[PDB]
């Protein structure tokens, strides 16, 4: 499965089925029908003990890891029922400025998207976790180009090192905390992952403010390549699902 004409979106039902259930993601969010849900808790995001250790490009995107063998950086609040563990984080994004966003606002799309992964402690192990309908919790936030965002510099400067499928390199003491938004503010509605096996285990929370990048940083995750070593330069770009039916489902907004 990829992102190309051939292995894309539209033909990963043949494998995984799933893809037209009831609960895939992305969506689009449509903030006139949202509705504010003044049972929501407040959103904790709590990363000051987060430790990374590696990121790696596995030909789909790049993967940032944590160590989530204890409770270090962990989500909690808004919807979530109990304790989530942070494991990685990971983008989408587009060939545009114009696209690049799994979930759009009002049919928007933004350049591109961060996915902060978060598993359920309650579930003992992340793959486990995603066998449940609550096993996950990821934080999306959007990305619009326009000035720098300091704390995803570190990241971009590694992107050379890992430029193709299979490469990793050392990614320790790095602080999550700077890709995040001034605003907690937030949209959330059960969906599922957004690549295969596209498990309809997790609970979005999608920030309304998005972070600003600047265009030289977003042209360089544009310059990685979805093949391997020694293969046809493929770059890594597109590496998004389009939305999906929203069906039986409502999109609950934190703000007012
Ligand atoms: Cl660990 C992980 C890495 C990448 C990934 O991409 C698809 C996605 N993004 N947000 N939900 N699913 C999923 C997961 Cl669960
Ligand atoms: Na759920
Ligand atoms: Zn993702």
């Amino acid at each position: 499965w990829g992102y190309g004409k051939h292995n894309g979106p539209e033909h990963w039902h043949k494998d995984f089925p799933i893809a037209k259930g009831e609960r895939q993601s992305p969506v689009d969010i449509d903030t006139h029908t949202a509705k504010y849900d003044p049972s929501l808790k407040p959103l904790s995001v709590s990363y000051d003990q987060a430790t990374s250790l590696r990121i790696l490009n596995n030909g789909h995107a790049f993967n940032v890891e944590f160590d989530d063998s204890q409770d270090k950086a962990v989500l909690k609040g808004g919807p979530l029922d109990g304790t989530y563990r942070l494991i990685q984080f990971h983008f989408h994004w587009g060939s545009l400025d114009g696209q690049g966003s799994e979930h759009t606002v009002d049919k928007k799309k933004y350049a591109a998207e961060l996915h902060l992964v978060h598993w359920n402690t309650k579930y003992g192990d992340f793959g486990k976790a995603v066998q449940q309908p609550d096993g996950l919790a990821v934080l999306g936030i959007f990305l619009k180009v326009g000035s720098a965002k300091p704390g995803l510099q570190k990241v971009v400067d590694v992107l050379d090192s890992i430029k193709t499928k299979g490469k990793s390199a050392d990614f320790t003491n790095f602080d999550p905390r700077g890709l995040l938004p001034e605003s907690l503010d937030y949209w959330t509605y059960p969906g599922s992952l957004t690549t295969p096996p596209l498990l309809e285990c997790v609970t979005w929370i999608v920030l309304k403010e998005p972070i600003s990048v600047s265009s030289e940083q977003v042209l360089k995750f544009r310059k990685l390549n979805f093949n391997g070593e020694g293969e046809p330069e493929e770059l890594m770009v597109d590496n998004w699902r389009p939305a999906q039916p929203l069906k039986n489902r409502q999109i609950k907004a934190s703000f007012k």
